[PDB]
């Protein structure tokens, strides 16, 4: 679970490669996505929310018009678990659908 | 307003080349999109329904899992229109992002 | 799996009881729901979607503006399982929120 | 376009009843919501998006699992515009139904 140094290192990169940062202050990983419009920003949030239940691992996000900032980090192990590694991979896999 | 043939005949094809088409019993173009999973078929519907609402033009649709069949017309025209038309173009895009 | 006698006789009674009719041709239950607008008809569709994907059991729905028509049967059974039934009512409990 | 003194006094109150609050800093009301679960909250987030779409006046929101926090200001106005005053109001027409 609660990412080991050992793990967390090797999982983190690709995420790291795309904008996903570690948060100073908590064991979390954030990222803001800036779409082209609302229809997209929300088309995005949807497939993602359709997928946060599927897993029963929900994000911390915030949309305005076309930017959403997503913060991931497990409540169960008060940390970054593989759980959100997955979810983020999926999150990424979705934005790419959107422009 | 209701498409003439000069109209139908400029407008049409472009969508037709794509897979859209008149119904035999009535003035309306069908098309049935088919994705990879439910999640994608729904994100696609979320994207058109935001759109629908916006420009107040709705589809008669039908989804199962990952299949979604869309049929357009304009109700106060008893037939095709510019609306139907703008709509398929849209839906057409959104759809091209799901593959 | 394929809901049997008392089972049905005990379970189905309740749904018919709320307009859940029975399908002529398949082993399925169906329902059509009139909403006041699309703003509803879709805010519902979505909350049911979120669930059809939480339990991996999807509806067959058709939607025009405010109407929604739901057919439910498990095809792995090819017929009325539980699946329908406990989804039938989640889906009922939804329609109450808006209708 | 911007909400005079009068306007607020008539306009702003009732909203103020049910929870709406004006923040200090830029001109804008605010309102944390909390629902049973994420179905319920996204179910509500959608009807609300369908509308900010129909009307082109989008909220500024944050969603955790079931907690949803809204903030409405009007870019031009650099404060409350009649748009905001009613989007809150729809946003309540939505809310209650959920519970």
């Amino acid at each position: 679970h609660r990412l080991s140094a050992e793990e967390r290192d090797q999982l983190l990169p690709n995420l790291r490669a795309v904008g996903w940062n570690e948060l100073e202050g908590r064991d979390a990983i954030f990222k803001q996505f800036h779409f082209k419009d609302f229809n997209r920003a929300f088309g995005f949030m949807t497939r993602v929310a359709l997928q946060a239940e599927k897993l029963d691992h929900h994000p911390e996000w915030f949309n305005v018009y076309n930017k959403v900032h997503i913060t991931l980090s497990t409540h169960e192990c008060a940390g970054l678990s593989e759980r959100d590694i997955n979810l983020a991979s999926f999150i990424e896999q979705v934005a790419v659908s959107m422009t």
